[PDB]
């Protein structure tokens, strides 16, 4: 921080004594169930070597966790979102550049416990018959415990360039009725992948043996709301002061099936079965300081 | 955060050098037990590409946790709120759009502990006859503990569109006298669903074996107070500057029944038995900057 | 928060550039042991569609925990506060409305631990007579732990309407000398309800066997200090600009009896035996911005 | 909080555009070992319906933990502070009223853990004589752990009226050299009350077997420093604009006695054996805005 | 802190009453997969004895966790980033100097638990054949537990000079599907280094038995975003007011190889196999207050 | 704090309404590997009885952990930093004085847990031969656990005078691959001091059996960055308004050696084997308010 290097807090920040122009653009993709919103801000700070545009991609991508197929009361399929993505990209010829973005990837951590225990113990015995016993034993033990926190979905910044940047919010693992957690590769010889399995031996229809969406991550059904920031810089001398930028909102769905094996339910999961993409092109005008679609 | 992208904090926010018009609208629906309040704010920031309206839906929806029927000291039923909802909807023909909302869905997390321990141990026996013994054992154990916090109710943002948005605050699980927690599906072969059961063998009227409301989640009886924000944007060039919007407050009740088998108490719960819906239309005048009903 | 929807913090609040008129009104009800204080504030913000009055009910209701009954050396009774209440009410012929209140009901939570542990272990034996013993075993163990924090009293907002609002701070459960906790229904076949029982077999007068107030929640004796806010809105065009409002401070007391049973003490608790109600009418003059009693 | 009811923070607070007059009055009572200090502030805010006076009582009351009696090397007594009190009282004829005070009583909490564990385990044996053994067992258990933090002294707001208010800082319990905690009633058949017992059977004089003051709560010896605030309101139209108020600082002492039983030290504690009271009258002049003694 | 030495906060910071010149410079290195961004700030504060330039190196270095080799179906290698580095260096002939930098190295800590437990116990036995028996045991244990937090990567400031400074974010250790953690030296006689081994006995080809990147530190694949700051000072009297500086972004990759023994999978890791170096020369002009590349 | 004594925050602090002159002085000692930086500030506050100079000693001293000798494959030595020091001293004849400094020594704490557990257990046995067994036991246990956090290095303020002040950051203890912690006196009869021993039995060259620096405290290699402040006061009437001050940056290295015992590695540590001192003289001119070297 500025204070760490003996400089007045905020001394190096951009934006002071500058008139900032903001805007809001909303688009609803019915087919893809995506409410997409861009909130932008043009900052042309004259004490800065470039014009700046901050693009905040928000809105909400519905989850759409849903039983889609059902062939027999012993077989059914469930579609669920294994990944949500937001990506922005400047066409090859553009002179403006991706300069910054937030959030970024943070370094995870874990706590580790190492334990060593020494012990001795004696023991004198007897009986109503006069006999007397004796016991002397020792003991040692080495314990190791690992502790780490894990979110239902991980928010990752995709390797950016000066032309593109993106974020993917991917399913990590999830608790199923106080068990697991489970993930896309969880496997049990008897039950297979129990990720979204309600009962193991329940005797009901297949379509009726999936975890209640309310008892699972809310992003799976109701959805995830992007809140990412992208900073584009533009030279004041660039010959062309109009820039196009394409934005993609995407949902990748997995296929989780449950079938009855005469004795119990067994679950299977196939990755990236379906991909839903919604694309929009925005026109950036650095002279009028407006963004449109 | 603005500071993460080297921008002066607050530089991109809307509302400066703007006169904000606010207002309060209260409606009480006695039949449905709902105190409904709208707190709105028109922000027509000329440096923003559109007019802005912030609609805050508050007040509170009574829980209405009560014994509604009773067919003898052996049977009785209890109605309880399994869900509270608030929805805002713009008629499809409106040019105005839903642009943002808060709160949204947050990624849940959990703690995982994996432990591995191994030890050795000596032992020497002996009796007053000169006999000497000896024991040598070793062991290993693998253990894993899962930890996660669970609210009694979950606050969820439903998949919004540019015309409708909503929230649902649904019953999750609950502690019953230091045991459980229990949920809508909890089932015991002997007692059934004990969620709101006061005693297991209690020898009293059935209408009196329901948990004391003071010992259960306060939202079940006294109620929940919505505190949601919805932002609507409007083009300043739109020919028609009046917008209608409907707001619905809702309560979904389950049916928890208790009957005396002959040896103990057994509980059962029926989902979404009743739905109380209170709707109301408001008129948004973007030129006068006022909301009415 | 305003920042969550890209708006400058505070942009939406009421009160700026407004002269606020405040007042203090204190009333002491000796018979009911109640110090009742109203702190009011008139906010007539011309950019808000209505006049506002914020009423803060404070002061403090004495607890009055006491050994009031002494029927011989084997019987004695203790009166204690199981609930404290504060209620505000507008008459039915009023155009003014209850618009907001604080605090409200919060969603409680609980932490849950699920553990699975298994292990193996060898074991060879031998005595000074050639014999050699062997042992091989395994083990599995499932365990779950429920953790939840519990306040001595719970502060609850009762289902409000546009004419009435209220809070009740009710006894939840309490620790009795490093044990329990106990509540209004704790029942032990031998000692009954030990909520406020000092000793179990002590040989003293029944009146001297109650828990020292200094060792129980301080609200039980010294008392609870309300700190609630109610906001009332009034249309500036309504014919009458005067409003009456009744405020009621209330204390509900239980009766904890202790009796000697030949060998030890046993306790019983009777619910809501007494109710100390203290009401007062206030006049609100919206034109002079004064509140009086 | 004001933000909870959509009002600009601080809007309803008193004190703006007002000249506040403050003062310090210090008194040292030698016989009672009490440094008494009053810090006052007159706030005559013209947009508040009454004049206000904030009286803060500070200073320090010496603990005075000390061996007062000695009867040979077998018996000795120690006087210690079990309570510190501060009270303010307006004569009954005064029109001025006590309006608020701080701190007040807060709701205490506790943590409760409920645990259930399942357990199964097999086993096989076989000596060198070729005979095979076996063993199959199961197990189950329930555990409860209560956790709660306990201060050495509790700060309590005594039930106030519109004429008097006070606080009492009472001894709760205390750790004695890692043992305990112990309180005023602690009892052990062998040693009695070990609250301030240095050793259980040390060979020294009684007057030398009391716990080192440095190893016990600092309030017991060096003392307690009150930091309470009392708010008094006054009608501006009151004919008489002078007010008298008495302020009392107090210390209540218990009697801890030790005596050699021939085999070990035994402790006894007598409650409220001595009370040291220091009262002083102050004159409040609401017109000159000064307090004097 | 300034408050610690009785000085008004910020009193000694640089930057007040100074016009600061800032700039952004973005460069994308396709061959090396690096988005490089320099955000600079010239602060020529006349009450400071020298000119100052704050250089912040940001952007992001892709991780590039990939399967580069595959000699058959039973042997494949994975290239992964063991270190990310950012360095700045002023030619040795420059009069300008590196003055400060952030972050720096912080002192690590660890928690230590030492336990001593001693116990006693008895046991009285008796069989239906009138036989009685006793049992008296005793024991003592000494436990020791070590707790410490371990980031997947460590951020280290390399020993700087007045001409060169750098940081290195090096792989520390990581959790592999709840096991481990593992590091570059982890070794098992059976499976070798299991750092990125998906299965121990799977029958898939080698190239398909590497841990899925989504289940490993996100810096390994998507990458790390540098956020370092360097402060350079310059004498205002210096004859040459232009300075060259080289900035180097680097990625060091290890080579983790898997091969099927015939019974299971065995992994090995080769350190610093490859190094990707991306260097760039910037021109600093202290008179014009701009940086260019 | 000021607030604790009813005084407006910052009222007693120095610096307001004063023009502060600051400066940066950088020196790099190549032979001792020390980047030395002084950031100073002259504060001549006219409402303060003396001129002040705040000197902040920063920069960083390289750790320099390294294999210095390799006499054979069974013997090798390692040099490492056991202490880092920064000292300032005013010559005996100087009238200026050391007045304050930060950080200072903080009082350390530890957590102590004392436990007592007792219980009972019955046991009924029986077999096919007809036998009927029985068992009754009792048990008591006393456990103590000590918990305390320990930094790898301690930062200590050396005893200052009005002419000298200093800080020493000394090696405390350190975890070695999950074991230990070890310190400078750690000793095991078999392996001796395992402080920086990589493997106990490893069959490689001694020069290759030292802990990987990345797996040890970062200060050991990359170095420590001082961040200390000392304030010097000067009488405005002192005849000589020039002051000399000498600054020392120091590194003290220990010698850690490893030799092969023909069966395993054995570590040894020799204290303060080497000392690297870098001294610098600065001239303080209180009239021009500049500092030079």
């Amino acid at each position: 921080a500025d204070s760490d290097i003996n400089i007045k807090t905020g001394t190096t920040d951009i934006g002071s004594n500058t008139t900032v122009k903001t805007g809001d653009l909303v688009t609803y993709d019915k087919e893809n169930g995506m409410h997409k919103k861009v909130f932008y801000s043009f900052i042309d700070d004259k004490n800065h070597n470039k014009k700046l545009l901050v693009i905040r991609t928000k809105g909400t991508i519905a989850g759409q966790y849903r039983v889609y197929s059902e062939e027999g009361a012993n077989k059914s399929g469930l579609a669920w979102p294994s990944a949500f993505k937001v990506q922005l990209q400047l066409p090859d010829n553009e002179v403006a550049q991706i300069s910054d973005y937030y959030p970024r990837n943070s370094i995870d951590t874990k706590e580790y416990f190492s334990t060593l225990t020494y012990g001795f113990n004696g023991n004198v015995t007897g009986d109503d018959t006069g006999k007397i016993g004796g016991l002397i034993g020792a003991n040692v033990s080495i314990g190791h415990t690992l502790k780490y926190v894990q979110p239902d979905f991980k928010t990752i910044l995709e390797s950016p360039t000066d032309k593109k940047v993106g974020w993917k919010v991917i399913f990590n693992n999830m608790v199923n009725q106080n068990w697991g957690p489970y993930d896309r590769d969880s496997w049990n010889p008897v039950y297979g992948n129990q990720l979204f399995m309600k009962t193991r031996n329940g005797s009901m229809k297949a379509a009726d043996n999936f975890l209640d969406p309310n008892k699972a991550s809310s992003l799976l059904s109701s959805g995830f709301s992007p809140d990412f920031a992208t900073v584009i810089t533009m030279d004041r001398k660039a010959s062309k002061q109009q820039t196009n930028i394409d934005v993609i909102y995407e949902r990748v769905r997995d296929d989780y099936q449950l079938h009855w094996t005469s004795t119990n339910w067994k679950g299977t999961n196939t990755k990236d079965k379906w991909t839903d993409r919604s694309s929009e092109r925005y026109k950036i005008d650095w002279e009028k300081e407006e963004m449109t679609n």
